[PDB]
């Protein structure tokens, strides 16, 4: 048998807002974070806009000193952190501090800190890269910083699963509380790739939106007119929290993590199968380490990218999974609203799974304007819809065909 | 309820050699694959040297077409896993490709892809970047093109914990398998950071060795004339495997994964602590996770990177760890032959552990002219010293404090 595992405390950075509340205010109200990016010559580039973390105080968190040597994905991904420890309540004591981890990942890492070093390599030689490039730049770093900061001693790793980080680091989190490695970790992702390589390589990829008239309508996924995705910046972390500790402390617990499932498309590089065979493999391998019934799904918070091939398998992928019920439960991309975070995009909808458990919503599919041809689905199109929800999926379908989902429960 | 786990297959490209064993012929010759770098001009940096892959042929292994979309630290990872994969000779077929995932690691991934895509925008624009930019780089697609071209449809991932990466990647595959997510998992790391930025990077943090002079002299671990580790590329995977899954098909079994420890130092970004105390914490981890007395160890490959504090941090961990044992077990650097392959290094060496144990003999330190103060232990200085070996461990520490520790023993 294994330990069972809570979600505690919640932290995030997005294009809605500096934290979850803020975040899930936008998110229940189809409000879009999407705009033109500023401080940036965008002239030359196939796309000019997308999701900017604003107004971001990094000394809140750090001293201007300790933010110099860190790239922006590391500051963003220890503002959530520390956001999800605070909220968590939990007292780190030398008693614990052997229990308590870290996994916070990132898809690119440091392009930001990368391009402004190569910069100086390339006009000014070798002997003016900054000393703290390499150590402030390695997706390593956030749980790496953490861990220093906050004297956590447990399990400290950092995934890379590119646009799956964020589950992945989630769900293997949680497999380190429930086989006994650990009883708490903070875990999740982060991302800034607003540079220049940044909308510059998904650009040469054709892979982004060029919808530069209307940021707020570029995002519609499963819409006929969708042209690919958005790019966005920020972070999410949960604390994980195994469950007799959790009420030993009297911790205030959001929902519990009951399933986590991964499979690999073995199909193409970066577009998925028409049938999302590899995303429902990986659906029913988180229904089966939950122990439930497909049937007994209310919510999914798809990874719904605006993608065409992408959004359309997973259409696919729920109706095999689900059979009769694949109308009944509610469905919806709030990358609509938020963008795709990337690496950081499963820690943000891993909270807004556990915030629609919270309060019985499912946010909305807002630019859903004009369903393509066999999205049927309950896909939330517009407005949020109050319902029952006691269990909550979250989808991430990433680069490289590799697949994660999250199960969260109601907790009681 | 938990399963063993063992070793069916491994492959490498090293300094040594384009396999696994060329490269073991190398170690324990006392060889060393360390020389001046000839793929760029290094004229302006501080070190001019490093372990490089010698006479790599892409066209063993794929395509030329494919191999020009794909950074090296790709190539390099793809190769060493197609060699363990034919080493293993498992047969992939729809009755098990559900159950054989892939996670192969790196540190820092495509920064020489990165760095002529940033030389590309910077030089001409933003229309230069090639559509193969983000796929030919990120760090998850060694494990996304291996699934693809295998048929892998297993937990599909890939961990960044800087020089921790490879023995990371290796444990927790091993936990994979041995708590039922999949029954073979293709696991390691591969690292190619030998551009400008990587050779600037780590010069500007004053890191790496600076005697260009004598490159094959530079890599010595625990000697009192070290000056900071030799920059070293390449791959190391290996094939895990459920032990009745391989006795089933009767596979080779090379040894037996039996125990996995992490642990985070806390202590700051770069440094290790002088008392070494999180890679003691670490390595006792991995012991009570293999069932063991530590007077059972027999060969420790330490991370021995050739820095100052690092490699006398790992004495002061062994002696914490064993005791008077510390005294009786063989502890080597093959880092002194092969230089720091960073995300890959952990992986090289497993795979130089488990040799270790298939041949009984214990790889030289070479270049351990004059031990250190305190460096005391039998290091097996300058030459390789058979001996009975039962029970090997394999150590990796990373900056963020990030640690690991593999244990091996023979297998009946
Ligand atoms: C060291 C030679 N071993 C090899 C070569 C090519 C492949 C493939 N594919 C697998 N193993
Ligand atoms: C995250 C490392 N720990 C793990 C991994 C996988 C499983 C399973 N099943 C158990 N523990």
């Amino acid at each position: 048998s294994r330990r069972r595992v809570v979600i505690t405390g919640m932290g995030m950075l997005s294009p809605l807002g500096l934290d979850v509340p803020s975040s899930w205010e936008g998110i229940l109200a189809g409000r879009s974070g999407i705009a033109p990016i500023e401080h940036m010559d965008l002239s030359a580039y196939s796309t000019r806009f997308g999701g900017s973390v604003k107004g971001f105080n990094v000394e809140e968190y750090l001293s201007a000193k300790e933010a110099r040597k860190l790239d922006l994905f590391i500051q963003y991904g220890l503002a959530a952190s520390f956001q999800a420890v605070r909220d968590s309540g939990l007292e780190v004591t030398d008693a614990n501090r052997e229990r308590i981890g870290v996994s916070m990942g990132s898809g690119i890492g440091g392009l930001t800190n990368i391009e402004n070093n190569c910069r100086s390599l390339f006009e000014q030689g070798p002997r003016r890269i900054s000393p703290f490039f390499v150590p402030g730049s390695i997706i390593n770093m956030v749980s790496g910083f953490l861990s220093i900061h906050l004297g956590l001693q447990g399990p400290n790793y950092a995934l890379t699963t590119a646009q799956t980080t964020g589950t992945h680091s989630i769900g293997m989190a949680a497999r380190n509380i429930a086989y006994g490695e650990a009883d708490v970790m903070v875990a999740g992702g982060s991302e800034m790739a607003a540079c220049g390589l940044g909308l510059g390589g998904f650009g040469a990829a054709r892979a982004l939106s060029t919808r530069n008239d209307e940021p707020t309508r570029a995002s519609r996924p499963w819409d006929r007119d969708r042209d690919g995705f958005v790019l966005s910046d920020g972070s999410g972390a949960l604390v994980l929290e195994e469950l007799e500790h959790a009420r030993a402390r009297g911790a205030r617990i959001y929902a519990e993590l009951v399933g986590f499932g991964m499979s690999g498309d073995a199909f193409h590089m970066t577009a998925p199968p028409e049938d999302g065979a590899g995303a429902a493999r990986c659906m029913k391998n988180a229904l089966r380490d939950a122990g439930l019934d497909p049937r007994q799904v209310d919510y999914i918070n798809a990874h719904g990218t605006s993608t065409p091939a992408g959004d359309i398998a997973e259409i696919a992928a729920v109706k095999s999974v689900f059979g009769e019920h694949a109308h009944a439960l509610s469905m919806s991309s709030t990358k609509s609203m938020t963008g795709h975070l990337l690496g950081a995009a499963g820690a943000v909808e891993a909270i807004f799974s556990v915030l629609a458990l919270r309060d019985q919503v499912a946010p909305p599919t807002i630019n859903l304007d004009n369903p393509d041809e066999g999205c049927d689905l309950d896909l939330v199109a517009h407005e949020a819809k109050p319902r029952k929800i006691d269990v909550a999926l979250s989808n991430s379908f990433g680069f490289g065909g590799t697949n994660g989902t999250l199960v969260f429960r109601r907790f009681a």
